[PDB]
C-alpha cells in the first residue's frame, strides 16, 4: 500500500515500486558518444534497475524511447534494442524524437515493468 | 502474475497485458496522408487492439498523443479524437509535439487501458 | 473494476482512477509567462488533482516533464520541482523537450500516482 524507492536524489528516484509494478526513471547513457554505444549503456542501466526492483527484462510492460534525431538513429537503436531483448518477449514500445537534457545525449529510455 | 503479449515482433508487442492493465504500443496511421485520415486510422488500430486485449474505448486510462506539428494539427486531431471517444468517458490525456519514425507520419498515440 | 473520472470534458478527464492508480492529464500553467512561475503553477494544479483523486505528493509514482526548451529551462524547472517535492520522496522522472499546444506554454507535466 506504500510506494518504495530505489536510488533517490533531490529530483528523482531511479525506480519506484508499487505493488506489482516498477516505474523506472528515464535512463541516459554512460560515457559513450555514439548511438550504438549509448543505447547499449542505457539498456545496461535499465537491466540493473530491473534486477534491483525485483523484475527482469522478460517482465517489461512498456518502453518509451526518446531519440535526439529519430531519422538518423532509429536503425542503430533498433539494432541494439532487438539484440538486448529476450527472444519472443518484446514489450509495448513507443519511439519518438525529443531533445534530452544534454545535447550529447542521443537516446533516453523510460520503462515500466512487472515485479516478479 | 505473468505478462501476456499480443502481436509480437523483434522490436515490440502491439499489446502487453498484466493483471487488469493493458499497455499498447504507440499506434501509427495506415495509408492516409492527411492529418484527419491519419488520426482516424490510428484510433481504429487502437480500438482493435483494445478489443483483442479484453478492453474497450470506455476503459482507456491514459493516452499520450504525439503530433509532428502540434500548432498545425492540434485542431484536426481534437476534431477526430472527440468524435471517436465514447460520450462523457474521455481518458486522461497529454498531447505534445514530436517527430515520429517516418516524416510522413503526422500523429502517433500510445494508450494504457483497463481490462474488463 | 470500473475507472472513475474527475473533471471530464470532450477531450479528456483531468484524472482517471482505476483501483489503486491515479492517471493525471498533462497539466499546463496558469497565467505565468516565465518558466519559474509556470512550473509552480503546473505543480499546484497537480497537487490539487492528487488530492481530489485520493492521492498525495508523497505517492507519485512517475512524472514525465515536457519542456519547450530543455537547454534553456531545465535548471529553473529543477529548482522549482525540487522545492515542491516532499523531502526524500521523489518519484521516477523523465524530462524531455517537446513543443506544447500553445507556444507560450513552456512546461507541461504528466503524473501517475498511487491512491491512498
Amino acid at each position: 500500500m506504500e510506494p518504495t524507492r530505489i536510488a533517490t536524489n533531490d529530483r528523482l528516484s531511479a525506480a519506484v515500486c508499487f505493488d506489482a509494478l516498477v516505474f523506472l526513471s528515464g535512463q541516459v547513457p554512460g560515457q559513450a558518444e555514439d548511438i550504438h554505444g549509448q543505447t547499449r549503456e542505457v539498456l545496461a542501466k535499465i537491466d540493473a534497475l530491473l534486477a534491483e526492483a525485483g523484475s527482469r527484462k522478460e517482465r517489461i510492460l512498456s518502453a518509451t524511447i526518446y531519440l535526439k534525431d529519430i531519422a538518423r538513429d532509429f536503425a542503430a537503436l533498433n539494432e541494439v534494442w532487438t539484440q538486448w531483448l529476450p527472444t519472443g518477449q518484446a514489450p509495448s514500445r513507443t519511439t519518438v524524437q525529443a531533445e534530452l537534457a544534454r545535447p550529447s545525449v542521443l537516446v533516453e529510455i523510460t520503462v515500466v515493468a512487472a515485479r516478479g
